[PDB]
């Protein structure tokens, strides 16, 4: 079937669309070539309708019966909890889209009586109806990129008293059945630095290891009602409060395997018979479809003592070679089984024989010495998005601060470090803004986050080497460094200066910006501050951070204050 019908209407914006980075001085202290930044807007929505419509074609096979099965009977240890409204409503972001019917995410958080009321009336409406299909919105995404131009990703999802709902039924679901079924394979368990401990363990466990990385093209649409229904079948074997059975089962036939889509003027759009980018089990459903898929693939290509490591759609697989010709041989054959069972391949997977040169989650393996000059490895990334968006959130005040998750989650690499933590510390102290909090997103969770509180986030997360890091690659040093002139960001010797700069004032500060210049500066003197452990690292509630996968979930995680 159609991955997607159209009528014609366009997708529309809501409100006036901005594409090009402004030129800004703050912005154009971090980076110069303003005309390379762009955002992506509704103007090229057309050019991914396209992309993501076509037939979908799959054939199911005994291995993937059999690796379906194998996950069922792990799914079947599973208790899940329904939540009640005050929970699903506490897990609402505060600006999420508000609903069609008179109330918004305040009103959610608030427990409003109108949004109450509202939720569960739709609540009611799932458990007594099974078939009328849910309305969906469709809007172009805003996302910043450096050019070398991408059309908008299309972003799908009901209104705001559906996800309520959707929460209520699946929110447990999501977030501890993943890891049931796929165990250590699961990513969204892992903090940066045990996804690199997992990897470099898995990848040293081989007798001759190789891996690869496999690229499913518009994967959300490869996903057909047949995976959607086989996933629900996953979901089922928990054991589940009735109400929760009836909910995810409505919520399967109403809105997972598709249905209408509206655009932003209220006009009829076209029909979805793919997977929804904006709805609660998008990670958890891409995930285990993605594995499953692969696991079965795996054993079609007869590839030897396969280790997945699973996010959303982004695989990685760490296996025992079998030399190069038969590596390069059950390689195509892995291509050919995800072929059919509806996952074709963007580029070729290749086969990798060093760790570093494997890109999985964006990120790739990389090595630098910590004080006593041992050997850390931690995850890295090309800089060049990061540094864009940072670069956008420093012109304009955005919802989600990109360049806060950077700090957070590529905190040990040389760009978060040199770039990201001196330009935002910088700004902010000059703003005296170091203490507000700000949205920021891991693993599509959403987080508020005070920046003084970061040298004990980073403590917790990736442990003190991160402010010890040094002696990087030179493969690592000339990508930041190559980024950098064609971007137009000042050379790292400017970094080394400004962060000597802004590290002598938040000592003088004390408090939690001496903490600040302490820790996250270090690297900018000779004469080095000791380092031991913050004792509010060790008080951190990190519950939450690192167990499941929530893009597009609309999923709040910062506490909800008392009424
Ligand atoms: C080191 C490291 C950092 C991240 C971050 C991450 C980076 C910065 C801020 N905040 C973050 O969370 C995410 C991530 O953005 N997760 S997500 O669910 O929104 C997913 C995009 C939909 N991931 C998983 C992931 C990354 C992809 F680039 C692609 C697919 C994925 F699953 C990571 C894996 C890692 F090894």
């Amino acid at each position: 079937s159609m991955s997607y019908t159209w009528t014609g209407a366009l997708i529309t914006p809501c409100a006036a669309e901005e594409s090009k980075l402004p030129i800004n001085p703050l912005s154009n202290s971090l980076l110069r070539h303003h005309n390379m930044v762009y955002a992506t807007t509704s103007r090229s929505a057309s050019l991914r309708q396209k992309k993501v419509t076509f037939d979908r074609l799959q054939v199911l096979d005994d291995h993937y019966r059999d690796v379906l099965k194998e996950m069922k009977a792990k799914a079947s240890t599973v208790k899940a909890k329904l939540l009640s409204i005050e929970e699903a409503c506490k897990l609402t972001p505060p600006h999420s889209a508000k609903s069609k019917f008179g109330y918004g995410a305040k009103d959610v958080r608030n427990l409003s009586s109108r949004a109450v009321n509202h939720i569960r009336s739709v609540w009611e409406d799932l458990l007594e109806d099974t078939e009328t299909p849910i309305d969906t919105t469709i809007m172009a995404k805003s996302e910043v990129f450096c050019v070398q131009r991408k059309p908008a990703r299309l972003i799908v999802f009901p209104d705001l008293g559906v996800r309520v709902c959707e929460k209520m039924a699946l929110y447990d679901v999501v977030s501890t059945l993943p890891q049931a079924v796929m165990g250590s394979s699961y990513g969204f368990q892992y903090s940066p630095k045990q996804r690199v401990e997992f990897l470099v363990n898995t990848w040293k466990s081989k007798k001759c290891p190789m891996g690869f990385s496999y690229d499913t093209r518009c994967f959300d649409s490869t996903v057909t009602e047949s995976d959607i229904r086989v996933e629900e079948s996953i979901y089922q074997c928990c054991d589940l409060a009735p109400e929760a059975r009836q909910a995810i089962r409505s919520l399967t036939e109403r809105l997972y395997i598709g249905g209408p889509l509206t655009n932003s003027k209220g006009q009829n759009c076209g029909y979805r018979r793919c997977r929804a980018s904006g709805v609660l089990t998008t990670s958890c459903g891409n995930t285990l479809t993605c594995y499953l898929k692969a696991t079965a693939a795996c054993r079609a290509a007869k590839l030897q003592d396969c280790t997945m490591l699973v996010n959303g759609d982004d695989l990685v697989v760490i296996c025992e070679s079998a030399g190069t010709q038969e590596d390069a041989a059950a390689l195509r054959a892995f291509t050919e089984a995800m072929t059919r069972y509806s996952a074709p391949p963007g580029d070729p997977p290749q086969p990798e024989y060093d760790l570093e040169l494997i890109t999985s989650c964006s990120s790739n393996v990389s090595v630098a010495h910590d004080a006593s000059g041992k050997r850390v490895y931690y995850l890295t990334r090309d800089p060049t998005t990061p540094l864009a968006r940072a670069a956008w959130e420093t012109a304009r005040h955005t919802p989600i601060n990109s360049w806060l998750g950077n700090i957070i989650m590529y905190a040990p690499t040389l760009w978060a470090r040199m770039i990201l933590m001196t330009h935002f510390f910088s700004i902010l102290l000059a703003q005296e803004q170091l203490g507000k909090a700000l949205d920021c997103q891991i693993y599509g969770a959403c987080y508020s986050i005070e920046p003084l509180d970061l040298p004990q986030i980073i403590e917790r997360l990736h442990g003190l080497s991160a402010f010890t890091l040094h002696s990087y690659s030179p493969g690592e040093i000339n990508r930041v460094a190559s980024c950098l002139r064609k971007l137009g960001v000042p050379p790292l010797r400017t970094w080394r200066h400004r962060a000597r700069s802004v590290r002598a004032k938040l000592l003088s500060q004390g408090g939690r910006a001496a903490i600040c210049g302490r820790y996250l500066f270090n690297w900018a003197v000779r004469t080095k501050l000791k380092l031991t452990p913050i004792p509010a690292a060790s008080q951190l509630d990190l519950s939450g951070w690192f167990v499941a996968g929530y893009s597009g979930g609309d999923i709040y995680h910062s506490l909800s204050r008392a009424r």
